[PDB]
């Protein structure tokens, strides 16, 4: 029930697949830490 961290992420949004961050700045799903 989640989406590819390529695409892109809503800010506070949790339907994104748990372990990955929503950047801020950037407005997408990724593993690096902010």
């Amino acid at each position: 029930s989640c989406k590819v961290p390529f695409n892109e992420c809503k800010y506070g949004a949790d339907e994104c697949c748990k372990g990955y961050v929503c950047s801020k700045r950037d407005g997408w799903c990724k593993y690096h830490i902010n």
